[PDB]
């Protein structure tokens, strides 16, 4: 969440730069001053709490010094009796306005960054650069990387490859259930292991995550709505945990707790993050918009001065990235009305989709600043300052492979993007159809 | 489960074998009575169901020819509605004794090979075979492709390596929960692409496996004491899955309700399953024994006639795969009072843990005959004939990582196990100690 600070004029902080925010996110604005008015009255009960403490102080001495006197004290233990029961009052009071207005903050968005597009329709995103590799004259129904029609669908290309089976995967699991079978397995395993290497060339840590949270740490690093609609719970006995969504959940809450206290020389921290992902929210057929996948995710840890230059860094290593595969992609600024809560800037980055011809999402990247490190409390040098967290995908696997099924694809079978070949038992520069299709 | 005809001798079954059988597993003896008994009732309701059709047959036919003669028909009409009424009751009860028979079926373990010792104490398991690199005089503290000391635990090695983190992985899932960190990564995925590699030149399917399955499939693979205890249960909105704890669950419904009717053309069919695993169950410290992990599996269906040629045939896989990591081992053959129900026989490779000084299993091969095709209803040619169920961890990785770690540890560092050293980014021989230890 934003500081409280960033709420009260007399603390240096700006309500009205979080009211346009607001505005931009078409999230409540009312819910400023709210806070604003909650705060004030949990000022107030401090200040009550604090002159209860001077007056039971003072009221305790009297007492004592009446007993030295070995006088009755009837009438200063019956203010004590009255001063102190207020006291519980107050106390009791003060936790649940400090509960309330905690919550209030919580709801309240990122500050959106000024280049963001003012919007909540996504026609408006801004369009911020495109690339086509050199070979191929523009976005069309033709497949990119071998100059064939783009004839076949992913789904249509894995299937003739006996790359996966989604009939046995839905028996099995329900919607959307899936194996992944022969080439399609080396495939998947070949882009893991591409991106991991990828990343670590650039200096980034590779980081196995844990595919399961305990509900208070995912508490801290996602928002409300996420639970309750998107996050799978897991049955361990009597406790329940989640099911991450993407390794930035649980590689953002790594360093919770730390403190980056000579930052110059610790920061900027990279994690190429790797996991599977689950998401209760997927639905057409294929291994596109699939329950469980896997991710490698880039996330970095820097001081604040420095998150938009690592933002453009970021965003650059997942475009090289897409490059090196061969695949035209479009990369778009996301309109403020569509912004998470945590994200104060956000780049998409959308390949080309022949068959489908339109392009679509591969790659998301979002600069936070310190909106999840305040909550984790991730500290930098030396009111408190906290580092700044980007996140951006590398490569959710399945989804690249789709992008890579409908590019490569020609009349006979699939051409092997060249980089990946080295990654593949037998380095095949191709792979041919085994199957037909019903359809024809 | 075993044919119901199997505890018939009426229908050429051998109840005998099968009360021999149990014995020898240490479960219950008069279940075999009971199922016997119970086999009765249910023909006896069989007979009096098919009596009740053939009387209400009749005295429907008596009471058409007095309609037609426009005669009264009281008398019969009320013998058509008592033999109905019983006709109902017959129906309710030969529907709860095939149920109730069903289940106690159920609960019977598979026959124990001959070959199997009888005993309810491990330390009576076989001594099947032992190996060790030819460089290594004998089991004992000393890392076996090093020469040097087996000086470190592999939660000790794991750690100077800086390849893993146990302390943020605790605060962020809880018991046992790790990140794996550099190497560590570099190593699980080495394992898991060696391990399809090489499974997949002696023609097995790789095959990824979801790692959730619907409970009713799920039901009909594992048994009854395997939910209630050993798998996470999944929240999905109303609906319920679980972890799979192995993907030879899911592989093994694969091809549920199919028929392999050429089976010496079709069969065998080998599957290089690849999956995360997930258990509730988990206990030192380590990546040893942990609540989830990676695991390459052997799945093999083949004829009924095939299946102890297979046997030998998977196990000598893992072995020629251990030999190749060069990692010393035993195989044993597990007591019949150890054998999980579908297993007829079971044996497991063990191998050598310098520094804890002991045998650890890394490797279970177990026939399961026809146990579990039966339920699934996977058919094989032309009383009904199913194929036969096998199934073989290739590698744990994570724990094939730690016997790994212990082995190839030295003064300064890891040697790098030859045959990873290719799919390791860099393609080092060695990686030197990062980190000291609290401990000296
Ligand atoms: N259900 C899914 N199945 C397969 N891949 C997915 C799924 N959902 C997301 N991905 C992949 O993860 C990447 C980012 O997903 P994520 O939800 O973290 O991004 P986002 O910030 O929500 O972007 P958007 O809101 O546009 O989806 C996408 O580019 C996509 O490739
Ligand atoms: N909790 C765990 N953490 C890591 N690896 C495990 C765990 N449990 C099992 N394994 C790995 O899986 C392999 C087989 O485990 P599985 O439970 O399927 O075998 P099993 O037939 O039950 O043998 P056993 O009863 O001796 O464990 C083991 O050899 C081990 O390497």
């Amino acid at each position: 969440m934003l500081d409280i600070n960033a709420f009260l004029v007399e603390k240096g902080g700006d309500p009205e730069i979080i009211k346009a925010s607001q505005k931009k996110r078409g999230d409540s604005v009312e819910l400023v001053d709210e806070i604003i008015a909650e705060y004030k009255e949990w000022v107030k009960l401090r200040f009550d709490l604090d002159e209860h403490n001077k007056k039971l102080n003072s009221v305790q001495k009297e007492i004592g010094k009446r007993f030295k006197a070995k006088e009755d004290a009837k009438d200063l233990i019956a203010e004590k009796e009255k001063l102190s029961n207020e006291k519980k009052e107050i106390i009791e009071k003060e936790a649940e306005a400090d509960k309330n207005l905690r919550s209030k903050i919580n709801q309240v968005g990122n500050i959106v960054h000024e280049s963001v597009v003012d919007s909540q329709d996504e026609e408006n995103n801004e369009l911020v650069r495109t690339w086509t590799p050199e070979n191929y004259k523009k976005p069309e129904q033709i497949a990119a990387a071998t100059g064939a029609p783009a004839k076949l669908s992913h789904h249509e290309v894995l299937l003739r490859l006996d790359g996966y089976d989604p009939e046995r995967g839905v028996r099995i699991v329900g919607h959307r259930g899936y194996f992944l079978r022969n080439y399609g397995v080396f495939l998947n395993q070949a882009l893991i292991n591409y991106g991991l290497s990828f990343l670590s060339s650039k200096g980034y840590v590779p980081l196995q995550a844990p595919v399961m949270m305990n509900k208070e740490v995912m508490a801290k690093t996602a928002q409300l709505s996420q639970f309750d609609e998107e996050l799978y719970k897991v049955i361990d006995g009597e406790d329940e945990k989640y099911l991450i969504a993407t390794s930035e959940q649980p590689i953002s809450a790594y360093h919770a707790g730390e403190w980056f206290e000579s930052p110059a020389e610790q920061l900027p921290v990279r994690y190429a993050g790797y996991s599977s992902c689950f998401r209760r929210e997927a639905g057409a057929w294929g291994i596109f918009r699939v329950h469980a996948f896997e991710k490698i995710e880039q996330f970095v840890l820097t001081e604040p001065e420095k998150s938009w230059e690592e933002f453009d860094r970021m965003i650059g290593c997942s475009e090289e990235f897409y490059q090196s595969l061969g695949l035209p992609y479009r990369v778009v600024g996301i309109v403020s009305g569509e912004l998470n809560n945590a994200a104060a800037k956000k780049y998409d980055l959308e390949a080309w989709f022949p068959f489908q011809q339109e392009y679509k999402e591969l790659v998301s990247c979002s600069n936070c600043t310190d909106y999840q490190s305040r909550n984790l409390e991730i500290r930098c040098g030396i009111e408190k300052k906290y580092v700044h967290c980007l996140n951006s995908t590398l490569s959710a696997t399945e989804r690249t492979i789709c992008c890579i099924l409908e590019n490569y694809q020609k009349e006979d079978g699939l051409v092997i993007p060249e980089v990946l070949r080295k990654y593949i038992p037998g380095e095949p520069e191709f792979i041919p159809y085994i199957k037909e299709l019903p359809k024809n």
